[PDB]
């Protein structure tokens, strides 16, 4: 009933001051906190952080899931476009997973709140940053499996950070999966063949692009979940967002290629988005 010690990551409880609630999810809660000395380069400095922890109604699975999410985040190096693990309180008390704080909340709500305010370039920038994050994550041989606007967080300075590593897996060929992945963001091979590769994340990235350019629109609007399985198999794809250029639309469509190897890689998406951003 204990958690093994990992000194590299342990943070003293007496240096953490819990603050306002940030959000309640399915299996846990997140609260703002002040952490003193969590940056080992500035040992007396107070830093605002986010703390993930169990709720009073936690299940056994919630605990093991939170531990597993922490362990996944440990394996992922630091990157500007991902929410990084800062430390954890794992001994002699409730499990606290301490991560970077993003003051502007999740991307879906951020965009929906700025509907007529975002410029087109701002949207392309957002997309570019997220491609860069995914390129990094793929380079670390991590498949996210839950890429979506609700799982991107935005910092005070509008840096886009990929978050929510609960479903992410280390594949240092392909991860083999009743499915627990949000259906509207899943590549067909994930949905039908229980197979997951970096190219499955690329499909998800395409849905994310659609969410971004529709300023937080809901995917496959009006289609009941049970029908989506059939429609996806038959080649159904969403319409071009109004905000979108031909170039960006073709990019989304390519992310939704039926053949995984025919989708762009994240490296290719970053290269293309860099260019577009530059010419915008
Ligand atoms: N590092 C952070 N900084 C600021 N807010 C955060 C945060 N991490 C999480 N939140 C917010 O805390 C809430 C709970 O998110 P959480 O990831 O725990 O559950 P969830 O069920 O919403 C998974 P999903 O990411 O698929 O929505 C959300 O409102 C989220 O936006």
């Amino acid at each position: 009933y204990e958690l093994p010690e990992d000194p590299k990551w342990e943070f003293p409880r007496d240096k953490l001051t819990l603050g306002k609630p940030l959000g309640e999810g399915a299996f846990g809660q997140v609260v703002m906190a002040e952490a003193v000395g969590i940056d080992k380069d500035k040992p007396k400095e107070a830093v605002t952080v986010a703390v993930k922890m169990l709720k009073d109604d936690a299940t056994e699975k919630d605990l093991s899931d939170l531990v597993s999410e922490m362990e996944m985040m440990k394996m992922i190096g630091k990157h500007k476009n991902i929410i990084n693990l800062l430390g954890a309180c794992t001994q002699d008390g409730p499990l606290y997973v301490i991560v970077e704080y993003a003051s502007k909340g999740n991307l879906r709500e951020y965009l929906r709140a700025r509907r007529p305010q975002m410029t087109f370039k701002d949207l392309v920038s957002c997309t570019y940053q997220l491609a860069r994050g995914m390129e990094y994550l793929a380079s670390q041989k991590c498949i996210h499996r839950d890429l979506a606007a609700r799982n991107v967080l935005v910092t005070e300075n509008n840096v886009m950070k990929i978050a929510d590593f609960g479903l992410a897996r280390d594949i240092n060929d392909y991860y083999k999966t009743n499915g627990r992945l949000p259906v509207k963001w899943m590549a067909p091979e994930a949905l039908f063949d229980r197979v997951y590769t970096h190219q499955s994340d690329v499909w998800s990235f395409g849905v994310l692009m659609w969410e971004i350019f529709t300023l937080g629109g809901s995917p496959y609007p009006g289609i009941p979940v049970e029908e989506l399985f059939k429609l996806l198999k038959e080649g159904h794809r969403m319409d071009k967002p109004a905000n979108c250029t031909n170039e960006l639309y073709m990019m989304m469509r390519d992310c939704w290629h039926a053949v995984p190897s025919q989708r762009p890689t994240f490296k290719q998406l970053v290269e293309d988005l860099d260019r577009i951003l530059t010419l915008t």
